[PDB]
C-alpha cells in the first residue's frame, strides 16, 4: 500500500507477467539501470559487479555537473592507463551508460577489471567494486568485511574521482554493508526503507544456484503493508536477459524461518531465495561541498 523508490527514479508502470514473473521491460533515460551479461564467459559470475554498474550509472546521474566539472579540471583521471594499455574512459561510461549489453563501464569491469574471475569461480562485493572505481581502494577478492578505511595506495583499477573522495576518510566513504541472515522482517523492511528515503541506492544478494558466490541485483523500489513491513521489492537482475527489465519479487518468511525473495510467493512449496546481504550508494552530492 506503501511503495517508496531511489532517488531519481521514476517507477515502470508496464508489468506484464513473464516466464520469471511481473517485470516490466527497460526503458533508458527513467533512472534505473538493467546492465546485463551476454555470458561470454567472462563475466558469468560477476552479478555483484553489474550490480555495481548500475549504481554507479545512477551516481552518475546524481552527480553529473560535479562529474563534468571535476573532469575538465582532472583529464588525467579521465582515463585508466597502465602497463601501456588504455583500459578505461570514463567519457565513453557515461555516454553509454543507458546501454544493457554493451555499457562501456560492464564492459571495463568483464574484460579488463576483473577478467579471469569467472573462470577461477571467484566473485566480487559491489561496496567493494564502487569503493574501488571511486575511491581507488584496493579490492581483494579474499575481503569478506567492508573496506578498510586507511590512507593507501590506489587501485590501478580505479580511484576516478579520487581527488575528491579519498582513502583514510570516512567522510569520503560512499558505501554501506548490513548481513541480512542475522534480521527478521521486521528489522530488514525497515532498514531498507530508511537506506531508501535517505537518498541512497540499494543492492540486495540471496542465495543462488552457484555454492560459493552469492547472487546480487540491483533493488530500486519496495512496497511495504500495513505493519510497515517488506511486501515485495523492485529488481534489475543481471542474469535477467535485457527483454526483462524491472521484476517484481515477494519478500517473506520461508519454511526455514530466514527472510527471502522470489519471483513467486513464499509459501512451503516455495521456500524462496534467502537474503544475505544489504549494499548501499549514498550519491555524494554533500561530500562536493564539505572539504576544509
Amino acid at each position: 500500500i506503501t511503495s517508496i523508490w531511489t532517488k531519481g527514479v521514476t517507477p515502470p508502470t508496464n508489468f506484464i507477467e513473464g516466464t520469471d514473473g511481473s517485470h516490466a521491460p527497460y526503458i533508458a533515460n527513467q533512472g534505473w539501470y538493467d546492465i546485463t551479461k551476454t555470458f561470454n564467459g567472462k563475466d558469468d559470475l560477476l552479478s555483484a559487479a553489474a550490480t555495481a554498474g548500475n549504481m554507479l550509472h545512477w551516481w552518475f546521474d546524481q552527480n553529473k555537473n560535479q562529474i563534468e566539472g571535476y573532469l575538465t579540471e582532472h583529464p588525467e583521471k579521465q582515463a585508466i592507463i597502465f602497463n601501456g594499455e588504455q583500459m578505461f574512459d570514463v567519457k565513453e561510461a557515461i555516454s553509454t551508460k543507458d546501454r544493457q549489453l554493451d555499457s562501456k563501464l560492464f564492459e571495463y569491469f568483464k574484460e579488463k577489471a576483473f577478467p579471469t574471475l569467472s573462470a577461477r569461480r571467484r566473485g566480487v562485493f559491489p561496496d567493494h567494486v564502487i569503493d574501488m572505481f571511486i575511491n581507488g581502494y584496493r579490492l581483494s577478492l579474499d575481503n569478506y568485511d567492508k573496506t578498510p578505511v586507511k590512507e593507501g595506495n590506489k587501485d590501478l583499477r580505479g580511484g576516478i574521482f579520487d581527488q575528491v573522495f579519498t582513502r583514510g576518510d570516512q567522510s569520503k566513504l560512499l558505501t554501506n554493508r548490513y548481513n541480512l541472515r542475522t534480521k527478521t522482517i521486521n528489522e530488514i523492511s525497515q532498514l531498507i526503507k530508511q537506506e531508501l528515503i535517505a537518498g541512497k541506492a540499494l543492492a540486495i544478494s540471496h542465495t543462488y544456484n552457484n555454492i560459493g558466490i552469492s547472487h546480487v541485483i540491483n533493488l530500486w523500489g519496495a512496497d511495504f503493508n500495513s505493519e510497515g513491513n517488506l511486501e515485495a521489492i523492485y529488481v534489475t537482475d543481471s542474469d535477467s536477459n535485457a527483454s526483462i527489465g524491472m521484476k517484481k519479487y515477494y519478500v517473506g518468511v520461508n519454511s526455514a524461518g530466514e527472510v527471502a525473495v522470489s519471483s513467486k510467493k513464499i509459501d512451503s512449496e516455495h521456500l524462496g531465495a534467502a537474503a544475505l546481504g544489504l549494499y548501499t550508494l549514498s550519491a555524494g552530492q554533500g561530500i562536493w561541498h564539505q572539504t576544509n
